[PDB]
């Protein structure tokens, strides 16, 4: 059908269409057990789809997807809740696109849909194949795409391949100001022809649609790798900080990837066979061999490091004169009967070779090690090293040891991480190691991803959140990746910038990955 | 007529009276008290811009009615009005959230309620039909009410000029809007209007510096926060901080140290601040008197600046001497801390007694930086009810009151010079003694018209309930004196995101 | 209605009854914006509700109460689910009693529905006031309560209070064999005039009827008491250990009570105004005062300690003999240039004449110190002290510091709680100090409560859990209230427990504060 | 009533309404000693009142009144003239407010009826209650 409005003042005109580039395939339900209808206002209440909005500027690239939705009940708040409580749908969404059009000058929209198992072309031309509709920013309003349950089963499964709508620009979008843009949203709304199947009982972690963050600030939320000291501030430093493997490095696939843990309490402890060997160079340095409790010494598969234990970053070409500092201990009857701290290097002075690695090879200054004993292993600090810098190295899977790819941001933002502060062991005294103030930075803690890692993730996209601080209410819109990294947009200078610790952050909306988020915070300082 | 959900058309069947209206309060053209909004390029997407409780607090009328009746039951047709542009694009969604839920933050869920989304192109004159959530048959005053929520969804941009688009509601409440139980009209539910008495500025008290008149008021572009305790207040009280409706005789205080000086002056004697109230100075009362200075900046001792006052030893309530005496407000310095109230107050005298009391009237600053290190008052502890920071909405700047502080030299090398330094001050206790008796509805903002002389020159300021005015102005050149001879007018209430069409610019 | 079978072997009866001891108010939802139905089958599927079961043996004595169900929503799975997208409900519920009944000997059961603001009474005497129904485990196979909404409203909206279904014992149950037991579970299912009135976005934090707690061993769950050291067991002492206050008191109403914290990573450091005086009887003893950052030193209302900081309990009559051991450091520009291990009493050495107390009165055993400076502060252990017994001490709230009350177990449970093993710092040096190995035990760790916190627990409901272990599957249930305790039903002697950390939790069903858990774990060893 | 005009050039409209906020209070004039009729022309001649023009700029502030025209006889050069002659007038008069409008970008003009003894108030929120 089709629908024209006078916009106000008489000055343009305002489509709204009702499309169905219709497969319109409507099942008989014959084989489903039972057949559950849902309460009919599910109908008639439209609710903004997970994925939408989607702004076009005039540096969108018509070819570059911009909407890339699978039809299926979690297009819409209320079906996607209660498709928790049932085993299949079947039926199609009456999909919205509500466009902030006006008669800007031009530009041309291209939606369609696309089977399972096709490929989303990058092409405005390759689009038009598909079953489309075009816009025009001129007069457009609303389009009910009629979206069909495009399948070849008479109910669906959880899991199984769906049709996608996608939203491409036809034309590009020209207008008089350059800061003219178009925001695009994309509401859904079950088909009346859209039942369920049977009655199960809810997934207990269920893949909710609204996720829910309790209001913990972060200075609660401590911390990878300082987790001894609390995390005061939030830093985004646009020094090209692509986070190289580290601690703390949690997906909501897998949990824990690279040796992060969950219980990181302390600097996780480890303990050393302090082997010895011949030195040239340093003689007071013995080369000591991490142990390897639950990952026996002997798997190439498993990391050469205990789980925990991680980075500060040393090792680097001056590992001779820059080093870690780690408390230190004979292991005897019951424990040990002193400790003290001694500098551990973790790296490479003479036997491998290498840059920072994740040996499984550390030397310590003390002259005192002996073969016949076991040292413990508690990371407090550096010594002598730069700041900020070198706390940050990047030693890496050096074999096959299954480990964190090397993440960096995408173009226009950069990292946002927790940070933390090491205070510097001074001693004046004849036999004793000086250490020096260090600030660590760090992904996200696993308490922020405990309820993300049991809440749901929607498949392919970025959870956007906020964060509202002390008052008056100052509200900060970060982007926390699937893959354990969150980010904000940047924009300006390269100055490190902090952003207080003291604010809970909350679920504003799903959002693909590449969704320039609105708000940009500004490097001024 | 657009519709978000049914409104349930109640038979009043367990009212007691059930009371009509008058016939012609039926008339979808009364504006919506407090429904006033403007959404910029610069609001950002789902952001709240305004949130009305269903209500008769939506009329202009039945909100005066409401104040004789004890109960309501029934809708409200709120009626667009949008002053936009054929340059202009944009989207809004009015969701009606149930009564007791709670309002969510983002659009994504806000769409979840009932809702309609506007265009900017077609929603010049779009009847909504606001109905009244309800178990019950009519509502009590108190009960949970339900509330429209109007949030940006696709931001305002423009294919010119970047333009203001101007909103506002009007309400006439459905034919089924029925009051229940007269009752006198002294309740609760501030009147939609409030009349300010023609009280020019300079009449009022400046509550930080109660002995000098307000000269004038001037926005500074660079006081984008306010820390002061006292000359705080707000229309729901409440606490506020040291912060008295009579500022003129809070001003005084008594003293007493034993055996102490700054380490790094044997000449700085310690002083406990004797307070009104009766200890321990337990950290939940405030550590000083009602009324005392806020002014001084964090300096550190030595060579440096502090205030004057008026000290005394007391006399069996008899004789006691009294002469400007130097002063500094605690040795923070000295534990690692900020200047605070906590700390105890400082004389340059040799002369106090290890018991004897003190008196200590403020009066100016002495070798110090300018006013710009007595705005800035020292900060709390965190214990005690305090009045919060607060900073204007972002585009908008502060007013406040000046004052001119006096100078005072000295002849003989016995007494102290004080530099002269004009004095600030949030708001003046005597604009808010009309405002408690009216009210503010439901977290509104009130766009008050400083009608300066003649009425030719009439400036808009939003007085917002926590106790500040705001006025938007695009400039640098933070001076910017304001004349103190005029008088307010109430214009409207105004939501908090409301911008002022009037801009003063600071440059001129 | 009735309905009678002949049991198999015609050696009895049972009786299937259908019956309404009738308030059936219907409303019209005249006042309800809108009407919304619910899938027809919802009132197919009876579920059991949360609370039931039940076992009536002969231990239990009328007048005791059994179930006290809230004619709800939360009856249902399915209804459960539904209202977190609902504002309103209104409709009674078909209560199924199953009994696990037989010809035993004798013993009836009454059920009656209590409207609400009406105290339930512990008397099988009172009850047969209200509307109610009697049992005959003779002859008991169901009984289809037909409750009814009683309401005064046209349509209910969360935290009205509603009515309450109660079962308890009119008769004894009397049989041949004092094993014999009648298990009496209870379904439900929303009538055919349960409607509900408004469709709103889900809680993203909703009271959800079923928890899911990811499948994270307790090994990484870690840990408040002694942040350095992973948790290594799960021990149940029958030593009527009565959890005094501690670290690690956490619970889902509030979140963390007493100075409990969310990142206890290590052990929370803290420092020291280390104050000094004339000292008799020791003077090698320093009085030092903890610093309260975030909690200035002067609120009798909060705790006079840092949060986090807490026991090893010390502070016993005999605190100048045993001690606690923390790291000690002058804090100087940038840190501290030397820390050393010194002893530390936290107790009442002589200022106090107090039992264990959380002051802000510390005792050091170094005479190096001095007022000018602040000494930081990290427990490390105990020095010579009784071991699992005097680090279980018990300081509390001597004064108006709201803190977690002194918790309990019901009889017949005794608590279980987190480990961890606490080396010993051993020195054969001039100067040092001297720590003995001891193992320390806590409450609920904060990451299992994260999903606790989230998820939701039904009011009066305490969680019973799974506990499965490294194969063949052997699963222990234990139940975790909401107050933050977890327990499990005790039999035998009173031997310390050790449950191994390895194997994950999983929800089984909400159950009441007073359900013995039919698992009884042996105290053999 | 109601009317619509597209401007020329397709390029807006302009809305020419005929309103009444109706007081529309007629007399019998029973107790006039004589009723005296006008030129029928003087119904169809519409005249500029005195008070007119204002012009609406940018540097207008919303609360500030613009015109303050009490219905009378003196609202037209005809009546007026008349009235010199007339111990007594009874009727109300069709003001037109012709608006040198454009779809300029936007601006809203609010007019109301405020009956005798009833003070003029100095905001647009207080207008909405006339009639208007």
């Amino acid at each position: 059908s089709s629908k024209t409005e006078q916009v106000t003042g008489a000055t343009g005109i305002t489509q709204s269409t009702v499309t169905a580039p219709l497969p319109e395939a409507v099942s008989s339900l014959s084989l489903a057990p039972t057949v559950n209808a849902l309460d009919p206002w599910v109908y008639l209440n439209q609710t903004e789809v997970p994925g939408g909005t989607f702004t076009v500027s005039s540096a969108t690239q018509p070819g570059s997807v911009l909407l890339e939705l699978e039809i299926s009940p979690e297009l819409n708040l209320y079906t996607s809740h209660l498709f928790r409580m049932y085993a299949g749908w079947s039926g199609g969404f009456s999909l919205k696109l509500l466009v902030a059009g006006n008669a800007f000058s031009a530009g041309k929209l291209i939606a369609a849909i696309i089977p399972p198992n096709i490929e989303v072309p990058n092409s405005a031309y390759l689009l038009t194949g598909f079953p489309h509709e075009i816009l025009d920013f001129r007069t457009a309003d609303s389009m009910e795409i009629i979206a069909p349950d495009i399948k070849n089963i008479d109910y669906h499964f959880r899991g199984d391949k769906l049709g996608k709508l996608v939203v491409m620009v036809y034309s590009p979008l020209r207008s008089t100001s350059a800061d003219f843009e178009i925001e695009i949203k994309l509401t859904s709304a079950p088909l009346p022809d859209f039942k369920f199947t049977m009655l199960v009982p809810p997934i207990q972690n269920n893949a909710l649609p609204i996720w829910s963050i309790p209001q913990a600030p972060p200075y609660s939320m401590v911390n990878p790798r300082s987790p001894l000291t609390p995390v005061v501030e939030l830093y985004i430093n646009s020094s090209y900080a692509t986070c190289n493997h580290q601690l703390g490095r949690y997906t909501i696939y897998q949990g824990a990837i690279g040796n992060s843990t969950f219980n990181p309490s302390g600097a996780w402890t480890a303990t050393c066979t302090a082997e010895a060997g011949s030195v040239t160079g340093h003689p007071n340095w013995r080369y000591a061999l991490l142990d390897l409790p639950d990952n026996p010494t002997f798997d190439p598969t498993l990391p050469p490091v205990p789980r925990g234990f991680c980075d500060w970053g040393s090792g680097v070409k001056s590992g001779n004169k820059q080093h870690l500092v780690c408390f230190t201990g004979k292991k005897v009857e019951g424990g040990f009967q002193d400790v003290d701290t001694h500098m551990w290097d973790y790296g490479d002075n003479e036997t491998v070779g290498l840059d920072n690695t994740y040996q499984r090879t550390i030397y310590i200054k003390d002259p005192s090690l002996e073969k016949d004993a076991q040292y413990l292993v508690i990371p407090m600090g550096v010594s002598g090293a730069a700041n900020d810098d070198t706390v940050q190295v990047a030693p890496n899977c050096y074999g096959s040891w299954d480990y964190a790819p090397t993440v960096a941001p995408p173009l226009g933002e950069q990292f946002v991480w927790f940070r933390s502060q090491l205070p510097a062991s001074k001693t004046t005294t004849t036999s004793g190691v000086n250490s020096v103030p260090v600030n660590v930075n760090a992904l996200m803690s696993p308490d922020l991803m405990c309820s993300a890692y049991a809440s749901g993730f929607p498949l392919g996209k970025v959870a956007l959140l906020d964060y509202v601080l002390f008052g008056g209410s100052v509200v900060r819109q970060f982007k926390l990746y699937p893959e354990g990294y969150m980010t904000a947009n940047t924009t300006g200078s390269n100055t490190g910038f902090i952003i207080p610790a003291d604010g809970y952050f909350r679920f504003n909306s799903w959002v693909s990955p590449s969704f320039m988020i609105s708000s940009v915070v500004d490097l001024n300082l």
